[PDB]
């Protein structure tokens, strides 16, 4: 699935742009 800015084993994509990982 997609972007879990909630779930932080972030997809790594979803890493940086949660802002993130």
């Amino acid at each position: 699935a997609l972007c879990n800015c909630n779930r932080i084993i972030i997809p790594h994509m979803c890493w940086k742009k949660c802002g993130k990982k």
